[PDB]
């Protein structure tokens, strides 16, 4: 519908915000650069980076950023200082008309897609582990007049070699009449593979 | 439309405006980065504005990126729209929708600039030399207005009514539009983006 076009646009905006932020994780940093906290009920992701003022808006010091889904909203938090805790509290998307029903994050390590509790540390030797990219998934729903037909999450996705719905623990969706849309997108993480 | 429906609709629209503002802010913050030559061009009118900007890519800073990039925005066909390009003084053609163009209609976009404590809004190019910028732009102010349909209609909205202004910036500088009592629900956002690369 009109509804699906609009919701897909929200997911795109959201992806662009998240991608630009996560591409910078590990920039010029030594120490803990990323923490992934997945669960079968959904995922959290936290990252840190060095500010050089002039190049990225948020910014000569370390910053933390985070995202997770709480009570139907994708939420975001920020902080300053080495290993600071961002506390994702501000909504990005959802929590009322739009309901964000799933957020998932996987990482690419030397050609293999993984999804597990994992910290990434940067050291003179290098990154541990070597993360080339992140995969991010969002599912969301809106009410629509007269209801919409059933949605099977993962159905509209195009997957990179090796990445699966099972790795992502993609949810079921109820036949509740809500119109659903989803997005899988990949963010390269060159600062974590260096 | 009930109060509840209007609240829901308004919350959702405001969140879209916020996402949009973050996308634009992060893009415009970089304008002039490590660049010599023409870094920003503002094209305002009483019916709305266009803004174009250029910057140096350092590979490692931005996904899209050692070369010059152009970015642009304006509103047309009920969308805020964006174009990009590569190369010194390339023309970005704002084609791709950022927000709107169907259910959501973006009705107005305005850009003003802060120069040495004075807000301005006029046809203006910003040129960088190594010594610094001509003129010295500290920040940009951006305004968006958009509308959605709501079941049974919403009451009429006055544009500018919700806004909170920084010192020295005024509605008359922004030439804010009127809005019809068409039954569509409206929301708006004014936000400010610092431009350190344009202020030396």
């Amino acid at each position: 519908e009109r509804a699906r076009g609009r919701l897909a646009d929200e997911l795109s905006l959201t992806a662009t915000v998240l991608a630009r932020e996560l591409y910078t994780v590990g920039y010029r940093l030594t120490g803990q650069a990323l923490v992934l906290s997945p669960s079968s009920q959904g995922d959290g992701v936290q990252g840190w980076f060095l500010c050089e003022a002039g190049m990225e808006e948020i910014c000569g010091e370390v910053r933390g950023t985070g995202y997770e889904v709480n009570q139907g909203a994708l939420r975001w938090g920020a902080c300053k200082g080495e290993g600071c805790a961002p506390l994702p509290n501000n909504p990005v998307l959802g929590g009322d008309e739009v309901q964000v029903e799933a957020f998932r994050v996987a990482y690419l390590e030397g050609g293999t897609w993984k999804r597990q509790a994992q910290a990434v540390n940067l050291r003179p030797e290098g990154a541990s582990p070597k993360v080339s990219a992140l995969a991010l998934y969002l599912l969301a729903s809106v009410p629509v007049r007269g209801g919409a037909p059933a949605f099977t999450p993962g159905s509209t996705l195009s997957y990179p070699p090796g990445l699966t719905s099972s790795l992502l623990e993609l949810p079921g969706a109820p036949n509740d009449g809500r119109l659903r849309a989803e997005k899988l997108w990949i963010v390269q993480t060159p600062n974590l593979a260096r």
